[PDB]
């Protein structure tokens, strides 16, 4: 249940006279969380590639509920899914399975306010191909904060673009885009446009219905997800399931100068899988099926609002995301660099971040190269809020 | 400190009626270990890229320890070693570090007892030159009991570009001495590139790189006592600049343009995403184990275990095949393997059957660690006797 999650992250027992306001960098973790995680390294402790004993099946039958669980809450099927490393694994993966399909004059549309990983996946595609002397071109989306952002993606679409690769929600703006519309509008300028997205920030706080999306590729992380760190997910459609990682856990038969796939997912799932993170995403799927993911997302929103008005009120402080429903608030002080900002609110004990947290091309949304960002999550509750409001205002 | 291994590991008292000798998959965890990933999730819970307070910093102080260990560990200093998700994923990224570097006829020099992500990764490169019509040559060398050096300078002639070898095999567990191969492969031609698979071997072992000759060495730590999610990459300080990264994100980065991106010097060009400091935490204490002055003597122990093993199984009616090597791994057969491991499972012995991804010419393994018995040793003699 997502109402007490204040009461199960052990964190905030353990470290009382802290604001935490960076959740859209990791995540506090949940009690369950971090017990299942100990209940493989004490009591399972077997590699998925057994599957002799009942003891070795235990882990693959956790691994397959993770995939139900991630299964309900894209809104696919678990024959979809693949485990990743983590998000920024999962882009590059997509883009070395449709390296070879790009030919000379084909576009890559992005955007100004993409995550680096977003974005230099795409950059190597795009100098390979100039050094194979074809030549594809990158069209860059300039975001408005305020709109729905689909004409401003649809006036950079044409006949020769081959990718999109956007965000659902952005990191440091904290816009959000529909995938489904854009991907549908998409697809009917040409259907053979490939469309990924980078969800490591909208299924930290929504749901998706994946099924019949146009979307060929969603990607996202656990750490952000109320869950542990070293894994991912990567959804590829019906259609397309090259795998990029080659190892165990992937052939069906290898012999000399020759070797085949497996069938199904678990051609890309390359290796010996992190198997305490798929417990610990077990227990964190949950709240995320849970019916007052909605109430629980209009509780940030609300909050959002708060700090917004009541830092507009105090003397020098810009908020650049004022105005949408985010689910963070990146703001300026006047005349005070926002690493120094940060520092302060470090030794009042409320860790924030500054900068343009990895999305270094979003300083032409901004016109600015630093900003705090206050990240939320479910947990964040309006004593958090108010005392970033009070530290603020003793500077 | 490895022999209260078995007093510290707590899977040996919630499931005290079970044996594990799958420990080549994956090894039991020390309390230590576990411990130290809760400390992250329920005390720190910070990212590795914030260092904009003093929660954020403590995790810094931790990666940088975990790299000061391995680095004693392993020899060489923390600016060699790099933060891979595993080893497969260091070797595959071996293999794009040196995928522009191949030409005609040059050839990859492996062995036919590697691990699959120490085959396919060079497949995948015998495949690309061979559609551009620039095709690259496979040598496969072929024995348990020797040394292999011999085996493998027969195979290394001039025109070959990399010798991609297993420091410690996971079926056989044949031990070949990477330092005594590559300064003999450097003799013949010095311009190798010299990649060794030690996941198995520093999971049993200690090593030292400085002033050795090769070039790359990967592993991970689900089977060193530590966490699954996290390995290591070794590269040589005369590369580290010359290499470019096949994963490319945050944490790798100097600055981003429109269509110009700068890389970040050293080691984090090469560690991109976020980190796995949860397991960077369980490493720190796992990495303590095999900084104890008893490596040497609890390996002698198991292989007193083995000598034990592969004398009593085989006095019934049982072909040990690798009896009389010195290893962490007994493979035998029941004259069908998969079935023979399921009735072992019964019985609660848990082992693993197959060819355990070296598909490469089905047995029942039997992989020891520093935590093995004798009464391990001892109830599985006693339930392959009831067959
Ligand atoms: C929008 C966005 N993109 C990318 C990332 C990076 O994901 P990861 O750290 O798992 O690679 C995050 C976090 C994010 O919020
Ligand atoms: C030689 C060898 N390579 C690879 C692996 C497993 O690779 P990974 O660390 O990706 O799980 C094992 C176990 C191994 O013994």
């Amino acid at each position: 249940m997502l109402k007490n999650l204040r009461n199960e992250i052990e964190w905030f027992k353990n470290n009382p006279d802290y604001v935490y306001l960076d959740s859209g960098a990791t995540s506090l973790k949940p009690k369950s969380v971090v017990d299942n995680m100990v209940y493989y390294c004490n009591n399972v402790c077997t590699n998925p590639h057994n599957d002799d004993s009942t003891f070795a099946h235990q882990a693959h039958i956790v691994m397959d509920d993770t995939k139900n669980k991630l299964s309900k809450v894209l809104g696919t099927k678990k024959e979809n899914l693949v485990f990743t490393p983590n998000a920024t694994y999962g882009l590059n993966s997509v883009a070395h399975f449709l390296k070879p399909f790009f030919n000379k004059g084909d576009e890559i549309v992005l955007t100004n306010a993409e995550h680096a990983s977003n974005i230099l996946p795409w950059y190597d595609i795009y100098e390979q191909y100039k050094a194979i002397h074809q030549e594809i071109k990158i069209q860059y989306v300039e975001v408005d904060y305020q709109s729905d952002n689909i004409e401003n993606f649809l006036k950079k679409i044409n006949k020769n673009t081959k990718l999109v690769c956007f965000a659902n929600e952005t990191n440091l703006i904290g816009n959000s885009i529909d995938a489904i519309k854009l991907a549908s509008e998409i697809k009917k300028i040409n259907p053979n446009i490939f469309i990924c997205v980078d969800a490591t920030q909208y299924m930290a706080h929504n749901r998706m219905n994946l099924e019949n999306s146009n979307i060929d590729f969603v990607v996202g992380s656990a750490h952000k997800m109320l869950g542990p760190t070293g894994i991912g997910f990567l959804y590829i459609s019906s259609d397309l399931i090259k795998p990029n990682i080659v190892g165990g856990g992937m052939n069906f038969e290898i012999k000399r100068n020759y070797y085949s796939l497996l069938s199904g997912t678990a051609k890309f799932e390359a290796g010996t899988a992190n198997i305490m993170a798929i417990y610990g995403w077990n227990k964190a799927l949950d709240y995320y099926l849970d019916d007052d993911l909605e109430n629980a997302k209009n509780k940030i929103f609300e909050l959002k609002k708060y700090l917004d008005f009541e830092l507009g009120k105090i003397e020098g402080i810009k908020v650049l995301n004022k105005g949408i429903n985010a689910f963070n608030s990146i703001f300026i002080k006047e005349n005070i660099f926002s690493q120094d900002f940060s520092s302060y609110l470090g030794n009042k004990k409320i860790i924030v971040r500054s900068g343009l947290s990895c999305a270094k091309l979003a300083n032409e949304i901004l016109n600015l190269d630093h900003v705090v960002r206050v990240s939320y999550h479910f947990y964040t509750n309006k004593s958090d809020i108010d005392k970033l409001i009070k530290a603020v205002k003793e500077f």
